[PDB]
């Protein structure tokens, strides 16, 4: 395997898409799936900061982040020059752009929006991680369709590697112009994105960055601007919560997610339209409850590693209506009240075994890193299509996703290609 890359071989570069944190940004494909993926490519001599062993023990954390509106990163790959972050690409572009072209947004709409990065920045911080700028250029549409999902781009790097070289100042909490970071300083963040969403203008407005970190330093903001006499007292009761000036007392990731204002919007529940949609999820996961345990880890990476937005689109609503806690996971309670609407909007009386033991059941084949929910790729691995997730080319990537030292044949350590596909077509 003397004259092969690890990223070369397996990804060709199509073109830049952007110069990113720390490195470009770059569209590939992959050489077996035809699959596109983002990648950002970052020079070691330059930007390493820490030892490789530290990078990849880092990035590995990242990988293992399993939610809706953050970004899911593949894998890192390395040869002698540069690091690969090879990732999802979205291509509806930033937020930011969506505020000039909107100006600014009704109060359902900025809800439906600002709950997801709630939910993002709850999942961030439960992992203890602060994002450190989050601002709307780092939060990136999925696609171009109407109510697609954000996802929260850009952080987990930041001691790793090293920048060298307009409108952060805008964002900052008045504690990081003391040096200091915290988790409460993304909710001020998130604070001034919301208060741009609902009036089109920043907070701590000015013409240069001296005068707006001005405004900053003194914690002052109002809601003088004329377009804010007809917004709720609910959207202004959360934006004075988020904008505390002491970190202390400003609420927490997850009582912005929880505040009556987010609750009352976005509410989006079950209907008659997402039956047959439903009955496809409960095959798939039916079986799944009782497939092999060989069977049901194998599917969890593929599915995990290799799905696409046009494919899992449709799992992607039915999972968002029965995440009533809008926190991006699925409990054990949402489940079980998922399966008795399900079965009152298709007309059949709940009151084999109950739906509650049911469930119970299913949760620990499901759950399948213990992590007490059902994150989005356990979710897709289980409620998918095998007729549509079995390609041969996904085979042929899964094959050579597992043969490490590149035999042809895999070893037990690991863990010929034709017994491959026949395992999987079970
Ligand atoms: C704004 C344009 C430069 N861009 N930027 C991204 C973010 C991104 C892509 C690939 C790897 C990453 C690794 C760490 C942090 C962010 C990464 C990105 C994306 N996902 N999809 C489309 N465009 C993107
Ligand atoms: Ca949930
Ligand atoms: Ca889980
Ligand atoms: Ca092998």
């Amino acid at each position: 395997l003397y004259f092969q890359g690890t990223f070369a071989e397996r990804y060709n570069i199509v073109c830049m898409l952007g110069k990113g944190s720390f490195g470009e940004v770059l569209k590939c494909k992959d050489r077996i799936t035809q699959q596109e993926y983002a990648v950002k490519v970052i020079n070691k001599a330059s930007a390493k900061n820490k030892d490789t062993s530290t990078i990849l023990r880092e990035v590995e954390l990242l990988k293992k982040l399993d939610h809706p509106n953050i970004m899911k990163l593949f894998e890192i790959l390395e040869d002698s020059s540069s690091f690969y972050i090879v990732g999802e690409l979205y291509t509806g572009g930033e937020l930011f752009d969506e505020i000039i072209k909107r100006k600014r947004f009704s109060e359902h709409d900025a809800a439906r929006i600002i709950k997801q990065v709630f939910s993002g920045i709850t999942y961030m911080h439960k992992h203890n991680i602060v994002h450190r700028d989050l601002k709307p250029e780092n939060i990136l549409l999925e696609s171009k369709e109407k109510d697609c999902d954000i996802k929260i781009i850009d952080f987990g790097l930041s001691t790793c590697f090293q920048q060298n070289t307009i409108g952060t100042a805008y964002y900052i909490a008045p504690e990081v112009l003391r040096g200091t970071y915290d988790e409460k300083c993304d909710v001020w963040s998130a604070g001034v994105i919301l208060y741009i969403l609902l009036s089109g203008t920043p907070p701590f407005y000015g013409k240069n960055e001296y005068d707006i970190l001005k405004r900053v330093e003194t914690g002052k903001y109002a809601f003088d601007l004329p377009q804010w006499r007809t917004i709720s007292d609910d959207a202004k009761d959360l934006i004075r919560k988020m904008l505390t000036f002491h970190p202390s007392l400003r609420i927490t990731a997850t009582q912005c997610l929880e505040h009556p204002w987010i609750q009352k919007y976005s509410s989006e529940t079950p209907t008659i339209s997402d039956l047959p949609s439903l009955e496809s999820a409960m095959t798939n996961i039916r079986q799944f409850q009782a497939e092999k345990k060989l069977a049901q880890a194998a599917l969890l990476y593929m599915a995990s590693k290799l799905t696409t937005l046009d494919e899992t689109k449709q799992l992607t609503e039915i999972f968002r209506k029965l995440d009533t806690n809008n926190d991006g996971m699925l409990d054990r309670d949402e489940l079980v009240r998922g399966y008795h609407e399900f079965m009152r909007l298709k007309g059949v009386d709940s009151n084999g075994s109950t739906i509650e033991d049911q469930i119970d059941s299913l949760m620990p084949l499901l759950d399948m890193d213990g992590s007490g929910s059902i994150e989005y790729s356990e979710f897709i691995a289980s409620a998918i299509d095998r007729t549509i997730l079995l390609s041969r080319e996904r085979m042929e990537r899964a094959f050579k996703m597992f043969d490490k030292d590149g035999s042809g044949k895999i070893s037990t350590k690991e863990l010929d290609f034709n017994e491959f596909v026949e395992m999987l077509q079970n």
